[PDB]
């Protein structure tokens, strides 16, 4: 139920993908987040589970050039490093 507030950076991120609000549940982050990797394909078409960000402003934001999506863990403290 918890509500964060996305630093500025995330925050624009969100809204290219039609973010409307100024604080956001972590499922809400979760599914926007998605839709910008579904939309920038950063995803890969062959290979499962995992998302390349080296050459996107995700992966500036994350820290990372590529994770698994399996990792739950990872993802959170990836997202709340971004978080108010
Ligand atoms: C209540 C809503 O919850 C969630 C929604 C979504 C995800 C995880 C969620 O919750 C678990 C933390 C993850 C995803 C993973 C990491 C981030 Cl940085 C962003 C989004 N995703 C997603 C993105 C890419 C791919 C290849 C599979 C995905 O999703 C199936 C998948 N996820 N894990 N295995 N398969 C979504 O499109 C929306
Ligand atoms: C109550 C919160 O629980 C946990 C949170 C986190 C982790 C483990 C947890 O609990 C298990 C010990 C682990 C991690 C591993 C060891 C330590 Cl020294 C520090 C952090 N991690 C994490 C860090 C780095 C990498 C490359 C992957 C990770 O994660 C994979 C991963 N594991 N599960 N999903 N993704 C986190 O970013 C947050």
């Amino acid at each position: 139920e918890t509500l964060v507030r996305p630093k500025p950076e995330l925050l624009k991120l969100l809204k290219s993908v039609g973010a409307q609000k100024d604080t956001y549940t972590m499922k809400e982050v979760l599914f926007y987040l998605g839709q910008y990797i579904m939309t920038k394909r950063l995803y890969d078409e062959k290979q499962q589970h995992i998302v390349y960000c080296s050459n996107d402003l995700l992966g500036d934001l994350f820290g990372v050039p590529s994770f698994s999506v399996k990792e739950h863990r990872k993802i959170y403290t990836m997202i709340y490093r971004n978080l108010v």
